[PDB]
């Protein structure tokens, strides 16, 4: 699993065209104020251990940043070792459930399997952009 | 070299704190309308061949997107095989010069070695976000 942690001032997205023949989540749109935006690329061989480590690390960083909102943003573009889309979906749903057991704030998982527009205003402090890898 | 191609409606950044003891470029800020934003992570072992391939590919994609502006945005966060910062700087300067020989539009290289805030509004079409790897 490869993650990009962006400490946003604001963030929004909207699904546009379906990126898979049958996107497993419905379309939609949302916007937020200050949040940790977690661009999330599920990688070949990710499993529940990987999910568990990633959730703990996201919760620990959110704590370090004093943020109350985490967006899990499916992203197909952070690595060249992608999990197939059905395994990918399965892992993101797991990641969402695992983070809730570790982080007391708002957890928002963006829909999986669509092309999406988004806007972000990302902070410039030394910890506002970091990337993480998790495996098992 | 790892690149993330974002087809933006708009993009801006400003340097904040220095990220290296002596950032080799001066601080600053800029904003743009429709541009291809190229988040660029220089990787261990990148050389002039890598630079040459990346410049050709960025020019070819910009053409495919009918964009007139390319932002080369140094980014330390797209891989776990980073080039040291002096080699990294050297490669980005090379990449900027190489792209100019391949693409007729505005080329803007953002400064290297600072933490930066940025805002982007990224398009949602099927080609608005893609990643590329180059080596030699
Ligand atoms: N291995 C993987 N990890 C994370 N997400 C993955 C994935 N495989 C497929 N997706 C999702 O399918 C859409 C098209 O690839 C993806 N959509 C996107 O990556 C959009 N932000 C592009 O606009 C994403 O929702
Ligand atoms: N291998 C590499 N490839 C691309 N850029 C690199 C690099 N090594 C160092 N940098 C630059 O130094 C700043 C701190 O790492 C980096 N700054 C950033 O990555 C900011 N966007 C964070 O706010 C970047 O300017």
């Amino acid at each position: 699993m490869r993650l990009l942690y962006l400490h946003a001032d604001r963030f929004e997205y909207k699904t546009v065209k379906p990126a898979l023949k049958n996107p497993p989540d419905p379309p939609g749109e949302a916007s937020f104020g200050e949040a940790l935006v977690v661009f999330t690329t599920v990688e070949d061989g990710d499993g529940p251990q990987t999910v568990m480590y990633a959730a703990s690390d996201i919760a620990s960083h959110s704590s370090r940043l004093k943020v109350t909102t985490v967006i899990l943003y499916p992203y197909a573009h952070l690595s060249s070792r992608l999990a197939k889309p059905m395994a990918a979906h399965k892992r993101l749903i797991e990641l969402e459930g695992a983070l809730r057991t570790k982080f007391p704030g708002h957890v928002h998982r963006a829909p999986f399997g669509w092309y999406k527009s988004f806007s972000i205003a990302c902070k410039g402090h030394p910890l506002a952009a970091l990337s993480r890898s998790f495996t098992e």
